[PDB]
């Protein structure tokens, strides 16, 4: 890499260390020098080495519009009512229904960033530090040979070890765990999950073979 | 944390992480910059507090053991199966080479019988290898931050400059960091009253299962 890019890829790395769990612009900042087009288009091909990770760049599945309190009516073992369970709890607001999905790039974004909250749910990861950190090992796993991840867990390590190092045994369980949980389990990518809302989450999370 | 880091740390350690970030593996000059920064007196104290909890640990800050002068031909000459033949095999494959106050008697053991831990944890010596070592370091040395923002080091330089190591790396890191759960703590040992002993059997002892 040039020094340039590399002193944009330290300085969007900092503000990370610096600021709170949750900084989308900046993440997306750091992914914007990190994962080049050589880096996205090798992510696009291992993803599309699946009968669903290819057909998924084909159809470009997308979540549509939710209805957080409809799904909150389902029964409390399902997918759709644990979703919206974890909206409710952690103030999150669904994600605004998207169109430009033309490019692969711009398919792959638009799906993992909109299905984030979902990988959570399906996953068993918590939203607190040690979770959040879980889920990025998880996407590590699964998403090679992407860099942004990667970048995320150090980031979470350098920031406990300067700022909360009493997390420390939390925060690197989180991570382990999250990593082979992440090679055991199939692909996520690619799953239309807005036809599996009445699907129980356990029943789910076995045929995902995800032991939480 | 209860305790502060100030503006004037948040900012030298960034400087001393940055450098390493840079630098290649195995500086031991910018590792020590870190440690001075980030490991600071507060840190030092609770950790040799931690490690006196035991008997052996309180032990070796009172007696200070050292290893001493060490003959790697002499312990070359050892049965393969010891620690003192696995140890000096090390060191000559390699080419490596080889205090009254209680932070400095703690980085001086750790410092110098770090190639003792690289044999009886069984770690190699590539990037893999040393973020594994990493690992355990951290599973052991709790509340330590040092080996923890080694390896976020590591993580952040796999990402940028050699993402292909991304699963030797975690699964190195993952291993270690299981791995030293589970061991007895490595810290205080006299190792130069071991090299005779079976490595394969100081490692039953010590719970490190390869
Ligand atoms: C494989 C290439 C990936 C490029 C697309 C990445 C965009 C995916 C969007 C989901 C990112 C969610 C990560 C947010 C973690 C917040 C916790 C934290 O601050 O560490
Ligand atoms: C608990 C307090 C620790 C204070 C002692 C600090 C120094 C410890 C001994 C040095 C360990 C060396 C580990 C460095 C591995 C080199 C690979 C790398 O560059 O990441
Ligand atoms: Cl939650
Ligand atoms: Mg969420
Ligand atoms: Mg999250």
């Amino acid at each position: 890499i040039t020094q340039s890019q590399e002193t944009a890829i330290l300085e969007s790395f900092l503000e990370l260390v610096k600021s709170p769990y949750g900084n989308f612009a900046s993440i997306g900042k750091l992914s914007h020098v990190l994962n080049d087009p050589d880096t996205l288009q090798k992510v696009v091909a291992v993803l599309s080495l699946t009968p669903q990770g290819k057909q998924a760049f084909e159809d470009r599945p997308m979540l549509g519009k939710i209805d957080l309190e409809q799904l909150h009516q389902l029964p409390n073992y399902t997918l759709g009512y644990m979703y919206a369970d974890h909206m409710i709890r952690n103030q999150l607001t669904p994600p605004p229904v998207n169109e430009n999905v033309n490019h692969p790039f711009m398919f792959l974004a638009a799906h993992l960033g909109e299905t984030h909250d979902i990988w959570h749910v399906v996953t068993g990861c918590d939203t607190d530090k040690p979770g959040e950190v879980k889920l990025e090992a998880f996407y590590t796993a699964q998403l090679i040979p992407d860099r942004l991840f990667l970048a995320l867990l150090a980031k979470n390590l350098l920031k406990t070890a300067m700022y909360e190092v009493e997390l420390c045994e939390q925060i690197l369980d989180g991570l382990t765990q999250g990593w082979m949980m992440g090679k055991r389990a199939k692909p996520l990518f690619g799953i239309e999950w807005n036809k599996l809302w009445e699907t129980p989450l356990e029943e789910l999370q076995t045929s995902l073979n995800i032991v939480p």
